[PDB]
């Protein structure tokens, strides 16, 4: 279930401790808001 | 509204993931936020 | 390959993803001895 | 130095190391190679 990853950098880590955060997060997202949002993206880009 | 470009689908692929979750992120409300970040605390240093 | 564009949202956001995708570009320009290499230690 | 972060979600790990992989080895990329890069986005 639960994952451990090691960086170096701490820039690095930073880094992907935000996308770790927006990642878990969009998971507390209602289905339909993220199939919402895919409808929308094929308007926006290929 | 920002607009970049990437060489290779694989790449684009990753890059479309990690916007999906940057841009969903702010339906989140903030005090759902704030008790993952507490959370957090006590998960990594 | 090929190129392909996205639009994002959010100055932040746009930030973050140029660095990745910096990276993520970046990456093709390490020879593939030292991606071997690398990738013989993380896996230990 | 190095960190360690959890992550919850088999696909989300996944993600993040691939972008682990390409941060670390982009510092392996010589500062020309990476000066020439950036301009020629711009």
């Amino acid at each position: 279930d639960t994952y451990y990853l090691q960086v170096r950098g701490r820039e690095n880590f930073e880094i992907l401790m935000k996308l770790k955060e927006s990642l878990e997060l969009m998971e507390l997202v209602p289905q339909p808001l993220v199939d919402s949002y895919r409808q929308q993206q094929q308007l926006l880009q290929r």
